[PDB]
RNA sequence: GUAAAUAUAGUUUAAAAACAUCAGAUUGUGAAUCUGACAACAGAGGCUUACCCCCUUAUUUACCGAGAAAGCCAUGCAUGGCUUUC
């Protein structure tokens, strides 16, 4: 069970973060949806009930995340789990010879800031918050679960910046786990494949059908409920640490 | 086997369109496109400007011989049986 746990879910107003919040609150936990002010996260928080609260914050801003964690601590008294699901996607080729078009540096920089820098900002602040928790019978003060992508391993054409940020998350998973091992905080990463979230369901139906056919088995877009299930499995297993799990249905992206 | 109808070669409704098909396009999210390929209303034969038919296959449906006239018998003017004629 995860009853009584407090989860800070960044990007918790939509998609994978929303599914994780729904599952965890359904099992009896308390959730803090840390999201952007104009993401409609207050409606989701109210829909989830009393055990869910909304924190309007930008993961790329230290002050916003600090205020969100202060709100979480005041409302629920502590933080046990952190789920970094905030992120943005951008498609852009590094260089197009035919069009003479070059990848803009702003796109790369903002993708980095939102994904990699935002994940690290949340991780460090929430690790500081967890360090105050009395270790349990197993000596654990908390769990941090980051959302990478399979683009961190076989990113496609136009995914240079996205792949850079997700590969950064993958590369920094183990060092942070080693850093926080003395503190008793487990650090894990989930690298989902193609999931039926607003980041993908907004595409034309033919594209969605093709993507579903591209998954070996099951030949469908991943359900966010499956991501939530894997997150809960990581939370409950005390021996999963410093590892990246590919929740992608055995797909390997084509160029 | 013999008469009728019917026959859309990717599909459908019409009497030409819509959906489809093949090749190329590294497409900035209407590519929901652009450049091309294919385009034969079952198959073959004329004949008057135009005026339709004849034939061959394919599918579905139904498939080869007793009228009247007169004389007699039985039943309740009508019916059944028989005899001679065309
Ligand atoms: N959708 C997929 O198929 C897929 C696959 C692999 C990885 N991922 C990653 O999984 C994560 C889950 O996102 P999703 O798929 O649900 O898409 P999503 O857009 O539905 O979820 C992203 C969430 O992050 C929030 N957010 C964005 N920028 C933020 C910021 N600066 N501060 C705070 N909150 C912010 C958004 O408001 C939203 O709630 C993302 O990081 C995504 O890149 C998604």
């Amino acid at each position: 069970s995860v009853k009584g746990l407090v989860a800070v879910i960044t990007g918790g107003a939509s998609g994978l973060g929303l599914a994780t919040a729904e599952r965890l609150v359904g099992q009896g936990a308390s959730a803090v949806l840390l999201d952007l002010p104009n993401s409609g996260g207050e409606a989701q928080a109210k829909k989830l009930g009393n055990n869910c609260v909304f924190a309007p914050a930008d993961v790329t801003s230290e002050k916003d995340v600090q205020t969100a964690l202060a709100l979480a601590k005041g409302k629920f008294g502590r933080v046990d789990v952190a789920v970094n699901c905030a992120g943005i996607a951008v498609a852009s080729k590094t260089y197009n010879l035919k069009k003479g078009q070059t990848h803009t540096l702003e796109d790369f920089q903002r993708v980095l800031d939102v994904n990699l820098m935002g994940t690290f900002n949340v991780i460090r602040l929430v690790a500081g918050e967890m360090g105050q928790n009395e270790p349990d019978q197993g000596g654990q003060r908390g769990v941090i679960i980051n959302t990478a992508s399979v683009a961190a391993f076989e990113g496609q054409v136009g995914q240079a910046a996205y792949s850079a940020s997700k590969g950064g998350i993958v590369g920094m998973t183990l060092p942070i786990a080693r850093d926080l091992a003395p503190i008793g905080i487990r650090v894990m990463t989930i690298a989902p494949g193609l999931f039926g979230t607003p980041l993908l369901t907004s595409l034309p139906e033919k594209v969605c059908n093709f993507l579903a056919s591209q998954v070996p088995f099951p030949s469908r877009l991943g359900d966010p409920a499956e991501y939530a299930h894997l997150v809960q499995a990581i939370i409950e297993n005390p021996f999963l640490n410093g590892e990246v799990i590919r929740l992608d249905g055995a797909i390997r992206m084509q160029p």
